[PDB]
């Protein structure tokens, strides 16, 4: 079996993918995604899988790959179970922010 | 002595620093700007002394630090000698770009 992690003791939930670029290529590990799940605690379940134990959640975003041109941005503190599109691909990618400086552009 | 590269034969020039976050914490080397240098130019000299050979210059970005808290970013085809504050410190930050999302 595959080992999971939620917060929840009853209820709906799904199992999602979650996208690294690790090793010049894209490693996916199944994450348990709990109905009351919002996006920094699926965040760490994703870290944990991929081994960024030294790293925060606060650094990282989640991102629903919809096609291979496009990606849905699940916002800093949503509920997963219902901000994600539950009739697309469960495939999203754990992306590193790119950040209290304030940048001339 | 330390060790630089360009691609011009005769005139003016600065030497930077360029910031790498890597190993907890910032490593700055030195790198050679001249007056006609190009940010992908300067960036592909600052990806060589960071060991960064097998990344692409298109992937990153240059940004002066003015401050702790302000930065300048170098477009992305500007001449750096020219787009540059140069009164302020000449210490810069290599910095991975941010790229269809919804």
């Amino acid at each position: 079996n595959l080992y999971f992690q939620g917060n929840q003791q009853v209820g709906d939930c799904c199992i999602i993918r979650v996208s690294l670029d690790v090793d010049n290529g894209n490693m996916y590990k199944s994450i348990l995604v709990t109905s009351q799940d919002k996006a920094p605690a699926v965040i760490r379940k994703a870290m944990d899988k991929h081994n960024l134990e030294e790293e925060e959640p606060e650094d990282y975003e989640l991102l629903q790959i919809l096609s291979d041109d496009r990606k849905l941005k699940i916002p800093e503190n949503a509920n997963v179970f219902y901000a994600m599109n539950s009739t697309a691909n469960y495939d999203f990618v754990l992306k590193k922010r790119t950040f209290g400086v304030k940048v001339k552009h």
